[PDB]
């Protein structure tokens, strides 16, 4: 993969949108969104957020993700992280967390990123494991039926 970045656009919405494949994706990327997903809901967690980042491979954008918190100085919390389903594990979602990092230390002068992921996303989990994230506290949620969930809450120091 040769992979560039660069803010979300007005035109990318539709593509991003149609990322999460069904509603337990989209739960674990966007727990407040409501299936099905559409760029309405997309642009207004844009509007109430930070960082809105795209990943583009060969003319394509394969991944978005954002912050839905940063506290200058402090620390960013990565949101809405999605993956195009034909780009799964080919390194997206590596690279545009190493883009987030860059941004937060950047922008943010954060000295922490965390990431909080859903119990049933074993992909996550593992890849936050494989790029240095520790977990910190688990945390009851609910989702979409009801049923409780645990929220894995991972960080990880940037400098
Ligand atoms: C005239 C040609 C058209 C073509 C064509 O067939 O040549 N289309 C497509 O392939 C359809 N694309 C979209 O719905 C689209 N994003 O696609 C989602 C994705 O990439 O997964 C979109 C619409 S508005 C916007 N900002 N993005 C229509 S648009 C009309
Ligand atoms: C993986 C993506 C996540 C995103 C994201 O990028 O969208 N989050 C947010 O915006 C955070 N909000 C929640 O924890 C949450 N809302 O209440 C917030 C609170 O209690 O403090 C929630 C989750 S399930 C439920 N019933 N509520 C996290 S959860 C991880």
């Amino acid at each position: 993969m040769q992979l560039s970045h660069r803010p979300a656009e007005t035109g990318d919405l539709e593509t991003v949108a149609g990322f999460p494949q069904d509603r337990d994706e989209l739960f674990y990327c966007y727990p407040k969104a409501i299936w099905p997903f559409s760029v309405a809901q997309l642009a207004a967690a844009i509007a109430e957020r930070r960082g809105s980042t795209v990943a583009v491979h060969d003319g394509q954008v394969l991944g978005f993700a954002n912050f839905y918190q940063w506290q200058h100085g402090d620390f960013c919390a990565l949101g809405n992280m999605m993956v195009a389903p034909a780009a799964r594990g080919l390194g997206v979602a590596r690279y545009l967390i190493g883009v987030m990092e860059n941004l937060a230390r950047e922008q943010y002068k954060a000295r922490l990123m965390k990431i909080s992921c859903f119990n049933a996303n074993a992909a996550g989990l593992l890849l936050y494991t494989q790029l240095g994230y520790q977990p910190r506290a688990i945390a009851e949620r609910h989702d979409p039926d009801g049923r409780r969930v645990a929220l894995i809450q991972m960080d990880k120091p940037l400098e």
